[PDB]
């Protein structure tokens, strides 16, 4: 069976994400890059490869709002997201719908848009059991209390239409559980989002983010459910040299704690973190072998187990 067939209607159980029979499950896969730039990398061929060859459990659909994203054509971007959600579902993948805020870093800047978009997505896809909603990719420059209040504004819009879906909430300091802004996950545990079936996002880039980030992820996983919706093996820019030794420490921790992840990213961007070599997408593949950057071969090998 496909991942979706094997785990069914995933839900939070205690501090973990579980399958529909209460067994903790670790969903591993890939994040797209921004669909405003790398839409051409998401085709029948490339998505079939991700599902059937790479054996990904899950795909995160990253939709930037600024940076030539959603705000430039809400209707067109929404229609493409519907199409991609259906395509992922027709390949047996879980899907994270990623409201990819970054700059501006205050999620409230995009709240009115987020309510409109998520209302449409949740209504259309309410009958699906494989869709998770990521309501604010990388909050930055804002307090945890303000992220919590943002979450409490958006969550009811989704839950009104799709009550039984998992929502992933971004965290302080580019979703570093506060680590990058001098804090940590204890702040969240002391003042959690007042909803259940919630997970909290953590992002890391292994060449830049060492033991203090790894420790924070371990710490958080004791207190609440974490999903690593974005990570890289290189520096925090998504480029530079890989540190696979450090990355493997994160991978081993996530496997031990059944923390799901989606690696940045499934595109042929020039940066080392994009799994394909520039030109691969225009060439229609191949989606393996000589078209993979080092980080690409590394993650494909992890996913194939
Ligand atoms: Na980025
Ligand atoms: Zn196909
Ligand atoms: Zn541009
Ligand atoms: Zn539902
Ligand atoms: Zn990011």
């Amino acid at each position: 069976g496909t991942p979706v067939e094997r785990y069914g209607k995933v839900q939070v159980c205690g501090t973990q994400l579980c399958d529909e029979h209460g067994n903790p499950v670790q969903l591993r896969g890939m994040s797209t890059h921004g669909i405003q730039w790398f839409d051409h990398c998401l085709t029948d061929s490339s998505l079939d490869a991700l599902a059937y060859d790479w054996k990904a459990d899950i795909i995160r659909l990253s939709m930037y709002i600024q940076e030539d994203g959603y705000e430039t054509n809400p209707r067109g971007f929404t229609d493409r997201m519907h199409q991609l959600i259906d395509m992922a579902t027709a390949r047996g993948l879980y899907v994270i719908v990623d409201w990819h805020i970054l700059t501006p870093g205050d999620p409230h800047y995009n709240l009115d848009r987020a309510k409109t978009f998520f209302a449409e997505i949740a209504q259309r896809h309410a009958s699906k059991t494989n869709v998770l909603y990521e309501i604010a990719n990388e909050p930055n420059g804002v307090s945890w209390a303000s992220i919590k209040s943002y979450a409490e504004e958006v969550i009811p819009v989704i839950r009104q239409r799709d009550p039984d879906s998992v929502i992933i909430v971004g965290t302080r300091g580019w979703s570093s559980l506060g680590v990058s802004e001098g804090s940590g996950p204890a702040e969240i545990a002391a003042n959690p989002v007042n909803a259940s079936n919630i997970m909290y996002a953590f992002h890391f880039y292994a060449a830049s983010h060492r033991d203090n980030y790894l420790n924070a992820l371990r710490e958080a996983s004791e207190l609440f459910p974490v999903f690593v919706t974005e990570f890289g093996t290189e520096t925090y820019t998504g480029d530079g040299a890989n540190d696979f030794q450090m990355a493997d420490r994160y991978i081993d921790l996530m496997a031990e704690r059944k923390i799901g992840w989606t690696k940045w990213n499934y595109s042929d961007d020039f940066r080392s973190g994009a799994v394909f070599q520039p030109g691969t997408c225009a060439s229609g593949g191949p989606w393996s072998g000589s078209s993979l950057k080092a980080s690409g071969q590394w993650v494909r090998s992890k996913l194939q187990s």
